[PDB]
């Protein structure tokens, strides 16, 4: 205390968070104690975010806009298509695809995993095609 002026104005400045806690918890007791009697929650923390497996739910309706053609004739879209849906099929890969659009085949994922994987098969053609997602095109990070 060799100073007031910094004393007070610098060190008030510091605390003047601890200040504020004291001045809107006013020293009253809350019968609220901590829920978590197992501080093993906080201790360890799973990691697993189970809040996904909460937020999910059936109804994946995330499609994929495959501009094959560019051309008027639908023909050659459904053709290519009725392909994929064949050879998908075949593999194994059982996934919804309709023709909504001249140009536009869209498949619609009930899974996600090999997403890339028939997207990979998708352009894999010469053509290469405009293959993008519902919303945004993201691989996951």
């Amino acid at each position: 205390g060799d100073i007031r002026d910094y004393n007070d104005a610098d060190m008030a400045r510091l605390l003047e968070q601890w200040e504020k806690d004291d001045d809107i918890e006013e020293g009253d007791l809350p019968e609220h104690k901590r829920p978590s009697a197992p501080i093993d929650f906080s201790k360890l923390d799973p990691g697993k975010p189970e809040s996904i497996l909460k937020m999910t739910k059936k109804g994946k309706t995330l499609m994929m806009f495959v501009t094959v053609s560019g051309n008027p004739t639908e023909k050659e879209t459904e053709e290519i298509t009725s392909l994929w849906q064949g050879s998908l099929f075949n593999a194994n890969y059982d996934v919804q695809r309709f023709i909504v659009g001249s140009d536009r085949a869209i498949f619609m994922l009930r899974d996600g995993s090999y997403a890339w994987e028939i997207k990979d098969f998708l352009v894999s053609q010469d053509r290469c095609a405009e293959v993008t997602l519902e919303g945004q095109m993201y691989p996951g990070k």
